[PDB]
């Protein structure tokens, strides 16, 4: 259910790491 979840995080850990 965590790993499903970290899609969820994407929205931040992508985001961030694009920072745009």
């Amino acid at each position: 259910g965590l790993f499903g979840a970290i899609a969820g995080f994407i929205e931040n850990a992508w985001e961030g790491m694009i920072d745009g």
